[PDB]
């Protein structure tokens, strides 16, 4: 399960994740990556923004999909 | 002595600050951490199609009041 995580300036990482997980493991996942605090991330797909509790299959996010990473600043 | 400047990241998300133009680069990413929490080295500051230096300060690139500067996320590797 293998997902695309995409910046606002052409950049992408990719991420190995579990259908289980929820946003807030991706943002973890992200931090662990790029040292970006959760807090400090939106991630958005399919023009939604995504919200930390609920899962990638809560959005049907399949392998391959690629989700956007925006900063959220306060 | 003061001015404030526009810092923008790319969705349109905006910051104010108060700076003056012999305020360093440098120290406009330490205002943002300081705002933001985001460190330094996680940004990259953007003015006139111009990666801005840490080491330069707003005068030198003549940034002026209520200009804005261009915020994009660093990444690793």
């Amino acid at each position: 399960m293998q997902i695309f995580v995409k910046t606002l300036t052409g950049k992408t990482i990719t991420l190995e994740v579990e259908p289980s997980d929820t946003i807030e493991n991706v943002k973890a996942k992200i931090q662990d990556k790029e040292g970006i605090p959760p807090d400090q991330q939106r991630l958005i797909f399919a023009g939604k923004q995504l919200e930390d509790g609920r899962t990638l299959s809560d959005y049907n996010i399949q392998k391959e999909s690629t989700l956007h990473l925006v900063l959220r600043l306060r």
